[PDB]
């Protein structure tokens, strides 16, 4: 068994209504107040548009939900309402429906995002510290609210680099944490999946998000994006093990008595744990410091229990320059 080191019982200590999303009854407003102006993208579950509220000229983002079990809509809506006002969490402005078709949509505050592929190649050392600190605020907040995001990745971290605004978006995979609950491991993008997911360990917690965070930090300070670039879920764990080491993986599996899919036997090979300094070269040296590597080493660990919490990460000396500037 395993449980979170922080906020483990927080949902059990709240009213059932807080976490019992199947019982939640959203108030669905009228989508006709919104004029769609540009398609921003599309996923399995939704289509996203930039829009204008015609009643007050507010620019927003509208996510129109594709056919799904209502349970998942209720989950995302209840999570977003529980996270209301949370630091650097995308603001849900309203839950609306087409008044005729009854197709639901979520209305979010607009962020003028800088494409991450471009942004990440121009970040300074301070920029990385700043944005990572701001992202950690969002994760600490949602964890404190009993919620795992489960899809942390660059595409889900909107950054307006001109106004220095960051928002964690795309809460459709997020769940409530309950001790001892077994969760679906089919969450997160491949490159950001924690080892626990890749070895089919279902008793995971908020610390999954801290692995994904760590992957982002590595990509930023080392300028290798994504940092662990697997070709499929099996290869993803191999890519991790080539850095963190295979004997170290087996120690993790043994501690938690994790059964390893035997297809891994033919592909993991034998790999030493690598020094993080091995990733430094002239193109990234100005982004890497002893403090950055110490932090990264404490995030990208197999053992989910031993990863820093979001709060512990925010307390790390790597962020002292940001704290100073904010004070
Ligand atoms: Br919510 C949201 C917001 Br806000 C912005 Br901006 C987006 N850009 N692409 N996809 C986006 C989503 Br989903």
């Amino acid at each position: 068994g395993s449980r979170a080191r922080v906020y483990a019982e927080v949902n059990s200590l709240r009213s059932r209504e807080y976490w019992d999303y199947e019982a939640h009854v959203p108030s669905w407003g009228n989508q006709d107040d919104y004029q769609l102006v540009r398609k921003l993208g599309r996923g399995k579950y939704s289509e996203v548009f930039e829009a204008i509220n015609i009643t007050n000229n507010e620019r927003v983002v509208v996510k129109i939900l594709k056919p799904v079990k209502k349970k998942k809509i209720k989950r995302e809506v209840k999570i977003l309402e529980n996270l209301r006002g949370g630091t650097n969490i995308i603001k849900l402005i309203d839950t609306v429906k087409d008044p005729v078709s009854k197709t639901p949509a979520l209305v979010f505050e607009y962020i003028n995002n800088t494409d991450f592929k471009q942004l990440y190649q121009i970040l300074t050392d301070f920029d990385i510290r700043f944005y990572m600190y701001e992202l950690l605020k969002a994760l600490d907040y949602c964890h404190s609210k009993g919620i795992m995001h489960r899809d942390v990745k660059p595409h889900n971290v909107m950054i307006d680099h001109q106004q220095k605004k960051l928002r964690l978006i795309d809460w459709g995979l997020a769940e409530f944490y309950h001790p001892a609950q077994e969760y679906n491991v089919r969450v997160a993008s491949r490159y950001f999946k924690g080892p626990e997911l890749l070895v089919d360990y279902q008793m995971y917690d908020y610390s999954l998000d801290m692995w994904s965070l760590g992957c982002m930090l590595a990509s930023m300070i080392f300028r290798r994006e994504p940092f662990f670039h697997g070709q499929d879920n099996y290869d993803q764990l191999v890519r991790i093990a080539k850095v963190l080491g295979t004997e170290e993986l087996y120690g993790y599996l043994k501690k938690y008595h994790i059964d390893l899919d035997p297809h891994f036997n033919d592909i993991l090979g034998q790999h030493s744990r690598k020094r993080w300094e091995n990733f430094i070269h002239s193109e990234n040296r100005h982004l890497v410091s002893p403090e950055a590597l110490d932090l990264l080493d404490k995030l990208l660990r197999y053992d989910h229990q031993q990863r820093l919490t979001a709060k512990e990460a925010m307390e790390h000396p790597y962020f002292y320059p940001v704290v100073k500037e904010q004070s």
